[PDB]
């Protein structure tokens, strides 16, 4: 089982939950990379697993997660359960089961949660108070499809993007060692919007270099060209999405 309290929560309990999860995820090696399983030969039992997010012994969620992408696709509440509206079909006989399970009305691609959100994922902040605040408003039950599709942007990159990115998860681990909360800067955004590239040109890679060249950024908005196994960047991939054995 794989719980993260937000109750007095430290750099350090923080990087132990998002350990726990990557061990988790793993699925093998490609180039020295952990990398997620092939989802086409992974038995559905188990490619979905949960995480309890709680503020206190009493006022918790839990996360459904996708083994094959680190991906959110449901949260629960009680006995009451919401999956994203592209969940895969197979999810809501894994996760949550003995709840009532509902659809939300968006998708869990971020186009579709800032959309609803009425917000970007640069404007919304991320920290330990921004994840309290959601899964307070999460328990809660409240209706507001905005504040639930904003609540999803904090915990799909407190939760999922650090289990992906080495840079994501401290990230997060300085915000809750400095009680600073922090809006995503543009490297953090690249990495997140190139996680699949990023993921094929490390398992297509020929020589060491990739065949699909990755165009990230860096914090200071330059773009940076990704096209070696070797590059500096590659190193902050700690999970990578399935593409290809070598």
């Amino acid at each position: 089982p794989i719980k993260f309290s937000t109750e007095g929560a430290t750099s350090q309990s923080y990087k132990q939950f998002i350990e726990a999860l990557r061990e988790r995820l793993r699925g093998g090696l490609i180039h020295d990379i952990p990398v997620l399983p092939d989802p086409t030969t992974l038995q559905e039992r188990n490619r979905y697993i949960t995480v309890e997010l709680s503020n206190s012994d009493t006022e918790s969620i839990e996360v459904g997660i996708d083994v094959t992408n680190a991906y959110v696709v449901a949260y629960r509440a009680g006995t009451q359960s919401h999956f994203l509206r592209d969940a895969p079909s197979s999810a809501s006989d894994y996760l949550f089961t003995g709840t009532d399970q509902h659809s939300l009305p968006f998708y869990g691609t971020y186009g579709d949660l800032e959309r609803w959100a009425h917000q970007s994922r640069q404007q919304i902040p991320l920290g330990l108070q921004a994840l309290t605040h959601g899964i307070s408003f999460f328990r809660s039950g409240g209706n507001d499809n905005e504040e639930k599709a904003r609540t999803l942007i904090v915990i799909i990159q407190m939760v999922a993007e650090a289990a992906r990115f080495r840079y994501i998860s401290n990230r997060v681990r300085v915000s809750i060692q400095t009680g600073t909360a922090f809006q995503p800067d543009a490297a953090m955004i690249s990495l997140e919007n190139n996680w699949d590239n990023l993921s094929r040109g490390v398992q297509e890679s020929v020589q060491d270099t990739f065949p699909n060249q990755v165009t990230l950024t860096n914090i200071r908005n330059e773009p940076v060209i990704v096209d070696s196994l070797s590059h500096p960047t590659v190193a902050v991939l700690a999970l990578m999405l399935f593409v290809c054995n070598p």
